[PDB]
């Protein structure tokens, strides 16, 4: 979507994956959907390093809405929201960050609260923009293909109307099978900041799985439509809750940058450990996720080792490239050189290894070289050229 | 088995999951399959609590054996065991740990190591008790159904021959489908101290759901088999490893002691954490698998919210309750009361939570109580009658 924004994939944290529709606030205060959690989760990320190191976005899910006032206007839910959502946009943008919110095209959220059908489009966009809201997240309930076909165009042109500029995240394809012919992915690019294209992730590697194999399934088809201002969204982070070994949470966040993916956290940034925040704080990592080019990675090569191979081409000639293994044994030794994983010869190349920051330098395209991958995990090299 | 051993099921540790086939020493000297290996293992059960907690058995698996000799008689691989397997069972004893060995009932052994064929079963029966082995697992590969109905049996038969009480862990049912008609289970009962019913453990959450969802399909069956000298072996534990979560971790220890397994664990003692230390090294956890009743558990209660409930009996009319959070969200309040689950009588309960040590008092059948589970996790509880900690506190005795 040519709004200027998203140049790069969006960083920040979004509510729903770790707190869901939890709407209890009077058995549980602390985690429930409300004004508090969010500025609680602001402060962290104000104080704690996220903003400084990209994380910028706090994005508000599902669970929000309380009904609409006599004119229709959309209202948040008075009990859990008291001081209402400009409020918490100026809070937010007082701390530096960003809000995103949340709304269905639809009859109904998908939890059941007030839908943005097709007649309250613009009411909603003009009342997202007088609030100072940052990014929507248009979700797809309850409505058919025909009414999600008019109302996704009709937003992101009611919100460019309103004259804020707000990034727009698109349920959309993930509503319809998420693939040619139902749809039509240069026609989102136009429409959409970032879209959805597969199912919900749930707290688990088997979740993480799925989705990494219905990317590289389609890769062919989702790796050329993705670039600055358009990504794909395999949706949120799952580092820091309770599903994912530490292997694994390293695992999810190689692939999602080598996957040009939005670094969307779900996590309870008052309780996250330190191993955790490390993962989610390498620079590294962060810089190869936002790389100015934008060009979303592959899988480039799968052995009957069951060590998979992926790559991202980067800025200034470098490269990312994951070694990930899907075997489920002990860690192993996969030997392998540049040359086997079609690099351009003559070159002379350095590598830092992106967990450890150890540097492999002086490799060239025939130089065999030996990493030690443990299983449902991953070894992360930097590599460029080098006089 | 009727031989004297395994009457509470046997915890230790075993080579396989974590350090699988590796036999490269020249380039992998500190995991490969040798007999430093099983010496620093040994040395970690000796001084780091596992044997003072009860894991007492250091067992070796596939990928040790060298060769047979001129006259037969197997002998380890002499670069990886250059002392011997006797200098090893020595070593394991001065340190109060017990040795188990490995065979396959077949033409060779599943990576292709020489095999326990029926002409060598009494010859490595004889060799495994003159070496002072402790515990045999006899695997299935290379071999056929009649060779295994006569090999499982004459493998019994030849260790009891031998006179030393040498414990039987037995694949047999792993490779004829786990289930009646093809297996019988009271022949099982009477030639094995415990059998892999099922597929392989793998470093994984997914395949410890798949064990638990089959051995629960088949519990009725499976549940009554269990006793004393007898146990049913859902595999390893994966825990110190690298598949599991946190909550996933504390999850199989659990659900293992709930069913009557042996806790064999395979992880690199040598690096584990205090954290997963913890969770192995929990003494009311291990009391509670190692009730001398040997009842198995099975799973009471399974609701739309995905939190199930399983319950085992214990001793002195004690049980071990385990809420199972097979959501994939976020932290749920589980709601129920002991009457719900089919707890009957007016008896008034405390329990103990078995990870956090907190003490709860009063529990009647009619309470309301609330648990707070994770997703992939448990709560455990050890429940007794209230009335049961005034009576082991008067007990009276004499001398002979
Ligand atoms: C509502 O919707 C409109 C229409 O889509 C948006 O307006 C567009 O906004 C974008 C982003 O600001 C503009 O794109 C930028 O144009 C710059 C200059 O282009 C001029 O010349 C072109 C022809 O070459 C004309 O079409 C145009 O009128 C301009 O006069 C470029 O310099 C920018 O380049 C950026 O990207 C390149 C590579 O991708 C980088 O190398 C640069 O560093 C730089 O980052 C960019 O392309 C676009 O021109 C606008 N279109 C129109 C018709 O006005 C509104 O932003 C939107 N409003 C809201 C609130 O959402
Ligand atoms: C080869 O195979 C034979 C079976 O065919 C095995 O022999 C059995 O060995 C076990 C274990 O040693 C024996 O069990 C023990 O019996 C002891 C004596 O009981 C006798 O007396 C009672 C009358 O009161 C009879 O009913 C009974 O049949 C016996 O004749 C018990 O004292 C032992 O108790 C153990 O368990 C209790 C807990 O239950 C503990 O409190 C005790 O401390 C103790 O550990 C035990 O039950 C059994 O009797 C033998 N059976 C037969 C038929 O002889 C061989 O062991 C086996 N050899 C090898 C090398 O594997
Ligand atoms: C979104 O909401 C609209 C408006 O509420 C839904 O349309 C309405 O649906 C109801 C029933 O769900 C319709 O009632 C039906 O009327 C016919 C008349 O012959 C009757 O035979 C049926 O038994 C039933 O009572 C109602 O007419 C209709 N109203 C309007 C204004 O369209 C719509 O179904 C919802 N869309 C989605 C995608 O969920
Ligand atoms: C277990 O082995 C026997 C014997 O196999 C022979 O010796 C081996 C060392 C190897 O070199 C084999 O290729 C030899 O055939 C198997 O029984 C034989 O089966 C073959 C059919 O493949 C048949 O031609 C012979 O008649 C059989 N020989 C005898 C002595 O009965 C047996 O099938 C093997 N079992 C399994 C489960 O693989
Ligand atoms: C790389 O390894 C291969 C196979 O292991 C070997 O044949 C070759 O000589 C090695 N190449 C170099 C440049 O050392
Ligand atoms: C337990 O809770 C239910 C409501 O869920 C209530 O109706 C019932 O009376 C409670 N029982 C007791 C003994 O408090
Ligand atoms: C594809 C999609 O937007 N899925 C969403 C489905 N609906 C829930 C909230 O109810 C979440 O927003 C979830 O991310
Ligand atoms: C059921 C069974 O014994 N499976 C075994 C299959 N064979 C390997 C060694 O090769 C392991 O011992 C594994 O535990």
């Amino acid at each position: 979507l040519d709004n200027g924004l998203l140049q790069t994939p969006p960083m920040g944290w979004l509510a729903w994956e770790r707190f869901r529709c939890n709407i209890n606030c009077d058995e549980d205060p602390k985690n429930c959907i409300s004004e508090q959690l969010f500025m609680e989760m602001a402060d962290r990320m104000a104080q704690d390093g996220w903003r400084d190191m990209g994380y910028t976005y706090l994005n508000i899910d599902d669970c929000w809405i309380g009904g609409r006032d006599a004119s229709g206007r959309l209202m948040p839910d008075p009990k859990r929201f008291p001081h209402g959502i400009p409020f918490l946009a100026d809070y937010v943008h007082s701390l530096g960050l960003k809000l995103g919110i949340y709304a269905d095209m639809g009859n109904f959220t998908c939890m059941g609260y007030p839908g943005t059908t097709l007649d309250k489009v613009v009411q909603d966009a003009q009342t997202f923009a007088e609030w100072k809201v940052d990014m929507l997240k248009l979700d797809g309930c309850f409505s058919t293909p025909e009414e999600r076909a008019q109302g996704y165009p009709k937003m992101a042109a009611a919100l460019n109307a309103t004259g804020r500029p707000i990034a727009f995240s698109c349920s959309w394809p993930a509503y319809e099978g998420g693939l040619p012919p139902r749809v039509q992915y240069s026609l989102l690019a136009d429409i959409c900041n970032l879209w959805r294209n597969y199912d919900d992730i749930q707290d688990s590697w088997w979740s993480v799985l799925s989705i990494l194999n219905w990317f590289v399934e389609h890769q062919d088809i989702l790796q050329p439509v993705a670039g600055p201002g358009h990504w794909n969204d395999p949706d949120m982070l799952l580092i820091g809750n309770f599903g994912l070994s530490l292997e694994q949470s390293r695992a999810q966040m190689a692939l999602w940058t080598v996957l040009a993916a939005p670094l969307l956290m779900s996590t309870d940034l008052r309780t996250i450990s330190a191993q955790n925040m490390d993962i989610l704080q390498n620079p590294l990592m962060i810089k190869i996720n936002q790389d100015p080019l934008g060009i979303q990675g592959r899988r480039i090569h799968k052995e009957k080792s069951l060590i998979e191979v992926y790559m991202r081409p980067l800025s200034n000639k470098a490269s990312a490239l994951v070694f990930f293994s899907c075997r489920t044994d002990m860690p192993y030794r996969y030997h392998s050189s540049l040359g086997q994983l079609n690099f351009t010869g003559s070159v002379i190349y350095e590598a830092q290894d992106v967990y450890s920051g150890d540097i492999i330098s002086g490799l060239r395209d025939e130089t065999n070289f030996t990493v030690i991958i443990n299983p449902s995990g991953v070894v992360m090299w930097y590599l460029y050229p080098i006089k």
